[PDB]
C-alpha cells in the first residue's frame, strides 16, 4: 500500500534545533521561543529495509518538499547532502539506499545510520550554527544523538 510518514522535529542530545543555512544546508543552533518556528519539520517516512526491533530503517524528508537527505560519496568521502527529487514519484517505500537511515534506539536516545555507509552517522557540532554533516563515528566530541518530536 503506500508508504507511512511522520511529521516530525529532531534535537541533538545538546537540545539544538535544526534550521536551514542555504537552498540545501542544514545548521544546528540552540533556539527556543519565537525563534522555534524556524525549525524544519520533517517528514519520517518508514521505508523498506533490514529492521530489527530498535533499528528502524527510515528515510528523512522536509516537510512538503521534494528533499530528502541523502549520504553519497562527494570529493571520495560519505556526505550527508540535500537532494531534490522528483516530486510525483515520492515518498515511496522502495526508497533508493543513498536516502535510507537505519534510525536506532539506545538508552531513550536516537541515532541515524547511514544505510549506505555503516557506522556513519547524521552529526552535529557542540559549536552553534554549523553544518548538520555525517560522521564516521557514534564516538567523539561530535554529537551523534537525537531527540524526536512528533508534530500535527
Ligand atoms: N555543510 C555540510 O557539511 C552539510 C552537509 N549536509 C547538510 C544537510 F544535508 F544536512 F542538509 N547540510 C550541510
Amino acid at each position: 500500500a503506500p508508504v507511512r510518514s511522520l511529521n516530525c522535529t529532531l534535537r541533538d542530545s545538546q537540545q539544538k534545533s535544526l534550521v536551514m543555512s542555504g537552498p540545501y544546508e542544514l545548521k544546528a543552533l540552540h533556539l527556543q521561543g519565537q525563534d522555534m518556528e524556524q525549525q524544519v519539520v520533517f517528514s519520517m517516512s518508514f521505508v523498506q529495509g533490514e529492521e530489527s526491533n530498535d533499528k528502524i530503517p527510515v528515510a528523512l524528508g522536509l516537510k512538503e518538499k521534494n528533499l530528502y537527505l541523502s549520504c553519497v560519496l562527494k570529493d571520495d568521502k560519505p556526505t550527508l547532502q540535500l537532494e531534490s527529487v522528483d516530486p510525483k514519484n515520492y515518498p515511496k517505500k522502495k526508497m533508493e539506499k543513498r536516502f535510507v537511515f537505519n534510525k536506532i534506539e539506545i538508552n531513550n536516545k536516537l541515532e541515524f545510520e547511514s544505510a549506505q555507509f555503516p557506522n556513519w552517522y547524521i552529526s552535529t557540532s557542540q559549536a552553534e550554527n554549523m553544518p548538520v554533516f555525517l560522521g564516521g563515528t557514534k564516538g567523539g566530541q561530535d554529537i551523534t544523538d537525537f531527540t524526536m518530536q512528533f508534530v500535527s
